[PDB]
């Protein structure tokens, strides 16, 4: 059913579910080399052998951020049709998200195996900004930080591999043009299935934030949109090799 080789965007049904997979490669100025994404009805997967790498906004930290979501992302202004996201936070009785993943990658390769959620003061916006927040939970990761600095850390379970599993994991905050937080699980894992509910770390985030400036009605912002993928690269790096495979979706959110 799909099949992307350059940046872009296609909506697609996975086990009865809308999504939308993006070959994205926002912070890449120019690359040479190939990527190419691929959705057969039964899994996701996503290659690539590029060189002649160069940042669009070294500033940024990394270069791009394949991936494949369910909902509406706001800097796309898109949604795939059917999709039940967005909703209010204070709305999310629970939001049950299992897959099961494999990662591969050159060594010194900056990447990650993340998932992020875009909290907006409106429903539709097309950006983030100050009042806005963004959240990662990162299961991976190698070869890089997340953006600004440690506060605190959570023990927030999780289904490993059929097993659960009380995970401890660091809070990254920074606050830029919109509130940034990113929570990284102390012991990564690179390949395996995972089940764990978003809600958990929507209730850490909102005591994390508590006493912003800028944030300020935590569950009347906007869940919006629930995406998977890796980020990868650096200002340093000039060439990327990676790849990974996604497979045994599956959601349940609970208004
Ligand atoms: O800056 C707009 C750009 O954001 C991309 O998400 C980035 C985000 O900017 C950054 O703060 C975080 O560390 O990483 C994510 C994922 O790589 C988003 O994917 C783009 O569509 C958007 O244009």
């Amino acid at each position: 059913m799909v099949l992307m080789t350059k940046p872009g965007t296609s909506d697609f049904v996975w086990n009865g579910i809308p999504l939308s997979m993006e070959l994205n490669l926002w912070n890449i100025k120019e690359y040479s080399g190939s990527v190419a994404m691929k959705f057969d009805g039964e899994k996701i997967t996503f290659d690539a052998d590029i060189q002649n790498l160069s940042p669009k906004e070294p500033e940024r930290g990394v270069l791009g951020y394949p991936e494949f979501y369910y909902g509406y992302k706001p800097w796309e202004n898109h949604t795939a049709e059917g999709s039940k996201l967005p909703v209010p936070v204070s709305s999310m009785k629970s939001f049950s998200v299992e897959v099961s993943f494999d990662i591969h990658h050159e060594p010194s390769l900056p990447l990650n195996f993340a998932m992020e959620t875009w909290l907006t003061r409106e429903k539709y916006q097309t950006e983030a900004s100050i009042g806005d927040v963004e959240i990662m939970v990162w299961f991976y990761f190698n070869n890089l930080t997340p953006g600004g600095e440690k506060i605190e850390e959570f023990t927030i379970p999780f289904v490993l591999n059929g097993e659960s599993v009380e995970g401890t994991w660091e809070l990254w905050l920074a606050e830029w043009g919109w509130d940034y937080l990113a929570f990284r699980l102390k012991d990564p894992v690179k390949k395996g299935r995972v089940k764990f509910d978003v809600r958990h770390f929507l209730d850490a985030a909102g005591k994390a934030l508590s006493s912003s400036a800028r944030v300020k009605d935590f569950e009347d912002l906007y869940f919006t949109v629930w995406e998977i993928g890796t980020e990868f690269g650096s200002p340093e790096t000039k060439s990327a090799q990676f790849g990974w495979k996604f497979e045994n979706f599956s959601i349940d959110l609970e208004v």
